[PDB]
């Protein structure tokens, strides 16, 4: 099965998921000088006041914090979007070292990690139908740099020891994802894909310019997770990022400057 190793990592994915070589794959390098300021872009509207987290899961690739998406509760709208997108889960990608881990890059800069808040377009009724559509998902991407701790992250960090290995889950209620946002909602946007198999070309990417800071100790705890299941040989969950893919026929637009 696919993963992030030498034998099953990003360069192999195309053999099971040939869309890996498609026309709108993610992530990409954001060349900030060539990104077009678009005065028609609206402010992003992030409405997470009624978000209801339920559980956190080690899926063998990353961990997902899941939300009840059965009502209209935690929604993303505006920005480049038409319509209303409901939060279903967030997860991260991170490195073995502070100098790598993000999926998107900014003028070839890698960040230590990248947060993905995944939302599906309510016009398609549920997530599984949304991923079959070109405007099915909106993923809000936020870079992480190492510096001062992110206090709103610590509840996630502390639960990680209970989901160390593939397939473990733990109740995770009352987690407020507003505590993971930077101060500014200035962003870049472009059309792309899921960054893991099945690599479906269903995502409007919205990547915030301002990173959040997390501490060295917080990222260290991400790196103690394991890609293996309980009772199998330990493989630290590190370097679970896909490298930048060809931009092909796409324009990255900026909401700012
Ligand atoms: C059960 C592991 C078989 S080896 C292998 C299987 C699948 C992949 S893929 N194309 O990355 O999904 C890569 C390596
Ligand atoms: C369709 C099953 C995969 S769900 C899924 C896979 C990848 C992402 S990502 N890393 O945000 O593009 C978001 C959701
Ligand atoms: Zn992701």
């Amino acid at each position: 099965h696919w993963g992030y190793g030498k034998h099953n990592g990003p360069e192999h994915w195309h053999k099971d998921f040939p869309i890996a070589k498609g026309e709108r794959q993610s992530p990409v390098d954001i060349d900030t000088h060539t990104a077009k300021y678009d005065p028609s872009l609206k402010p992003l509207s992030v409405s997470y006041d009624q978000a209801t987290s339920l559980r956190i899961l080690n899926n063998g690739h990353a961990f997902n914090v899941e939300f009840d998406d059965s009502q209209d509760k935690a929604v993303l709208k505006g920005g480049p979007l038409d319509g209303t997108y409901r939060l279903i889960q967030f997860h991260f990608h991170w490195g073995s070292l502070d100098g790598q881990g993000s999926e998107h890059t900014v003028d070839k800069k890698k960040y230590a990690a990248e947060l993905h808040l995944v939302h599906w377009n309510t016009k398609y009724g549920d997530f599984g139908k949304a991923v079959q559509q070109p405007d099915g998902l909106a993923v809000l991407g936020i870079f992480l740099k190492v510096g001062s701790a992110k206090p709103g992250l610590q509840k996630v960090v502390d639960v990680l020891d209970s989901i160390k290995t593939k397939g473990k889950s733990a109740d995770f209620t009352n987690f407020d994802p507003r505590g993971l946002l930077p101060e500014s909602l200035d962003y870049w946007t472009y059309p792309g894909s899921l960054t893991t198999p099945p690599l479906l070309e269903c995502v409007t990417w919205i990547v915030l310019k301002e990173p959040i800071s997390v501490s060295s100790e917080q990222v260290l705890k991400f790196r103690k997770l394991n890609f293996n299941g309980e009772g199998e040989p330990e493989e630290l969950m590190v370097d679970n990022w896909r490298p930048a893919q060809p931009l092909k026929n796409r324009q990255i637009k900026a909401s700012f400057k």
